[PDB]
């Protein structure tokens, strides 16, 4: 809620020419850097309330240490130029990437990736997503408005198979975004995690998390980059368990052994009417996670095979992302 149109200066350096986009944080722009050379960049502006301003400084402190540690962006995370503070509020400098996944899903019908794409995407993100985990951080809020195309020129034409015309991109390259939920291994872990796009289970029943619920969050993108659509479309939580026990078959009963969450459960069992209006809605939309499949061609399978990992139930048994890495999905890069 800075007020602000094209034309305005931030910083005395920053001008505004475009917007790029708003949140509940804030908004974005795009600005010209007449401080280095005339830089196009993108500069997010945080709204001047608590909240917003924590998970700021939080992401900033987060930012300066893995572009430190990373000067030359192998790991692809958002290179910030730095950050400032205007009429009050936290601007953050960022090098100007393209448009989020989230985005170009959108403004391609909400059409799904190509599988080839989804491959080269779903490396890169456990690459970065690992180097986090290597460095004692756990994103959290992973989701395909959080991972952003370089560049994100593309192609148009017409799909037999799929009955329609199709946007495809170019270079699929990606960056990971959004650290203003990052949370060191070190730090509090906040039990009551608040509004999520993917929640893992570990979450949801409230037994401690840390980097598996990532992996958990990395497999449902690649659900949604493969569908073009989330499997778990909901915002209350005991639907999402619903949701998960029509995808992946029931919950394990150590984990309804060990649960506070109680709320959830009669007895040992989920407490869910499945004759509802939510449960006839439940039953339609979900079903076994392999009967989405669109091929049964050995790459797919082989993309199965690893959401399937990455959404064990158990974020013990759950596949790390230094393990998913080596799964055979990605030997096609490897040759
Ligand atoms: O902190 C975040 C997330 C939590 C909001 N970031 C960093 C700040 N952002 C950007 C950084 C760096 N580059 N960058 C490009 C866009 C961007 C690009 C294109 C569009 N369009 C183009 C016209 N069609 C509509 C979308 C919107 C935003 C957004 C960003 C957004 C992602």
């Amino acid at each position: 809620h800075l007020i602000c149109q094209s034309g305005d200066v931030l910083s005395a350096r920053y001008e505004i020419v475009d917007t790029l986009g708003e949140g509940a944080f804030g908004k974005v722009v795009e600005c010209i850097d007449h401080k280095a050379g005339g830089r196009h960049v993108a500069v997010k502006i945080v709204k001047n309330v608590d909240r917003y301003c924590e998970a700021a400084r939080s992401e900033i402190q987060v930012l300066e240490h893995l572009n430190t540690t990373d000067p030359n962006s192998t790991f692809r995370c958002v290179q910030m130029l730095e950050w400032f503070e205007h009429h009050g509020h936290i601007c953050i400098v960022f090098e100007l990437l393209g448009l989020s996944t989230y985005d170009f899903i959108k403004e391609n019908g909400f059409l799904p990736f190509r599988l080839d794409h989804i491959r080269k995407m779903a490396y890169q993100i456990c690459k970065s997503v690992n180097f986090l985990h290597s460095n004692k951080l756990t994103h959290t809020d992973l989701k395909p408005e959080n991972i952003l195309f370089v560049q994100s020129d593309y192609t148009e034409a017409y799909n037999p198979k799929i009955k329609r015309d199709e946007r495809t991109l170019i270079n699929p390259d990606i960056k990971v975004v959004d650290f203003g939920s990052a949370t060191y291994d070190d730090e509090h872990h906040s039990t009551l995690v608040s509004t999520r796009h993917y929640r893992a289970p570990e979450v949801i029943l409230a037994l401690g998390w840390s980097q598996p619920c990532d992996v958990w969050s990395i497999g449902c993108i690649l659900i949604e980059y493969y569908l073009g659509f989330t499997v778990f479309p909901t915002h209350d939580s005991k639907e999402h368990l619903a949701m998960m026990e029509r995808i992946l078959g029931p919950l394990p009963k150590h984990m309804i052994q060990k649960t506070r969450k109680r709320k959830y459960f009669h007895h040992d069992r989920l407490d869910w009417d499945e004759h509802s209006s939510a449960g006839r809605y439940v039953s339609r939309a979900c079903k076994p996670l392999k009967e989405f499949m669109l091929s049964q061609d050995v790459e797919h399978e082989r993309l199965f095979d690893l959401i399937q990992k990455m959404l064990e139930y158990d974020p013990a048994k759950r596949i790390t992302l230094r393990e998913a890495l080596k799964h055979p999905f990605f030997d096609l890069l490897k040759k």
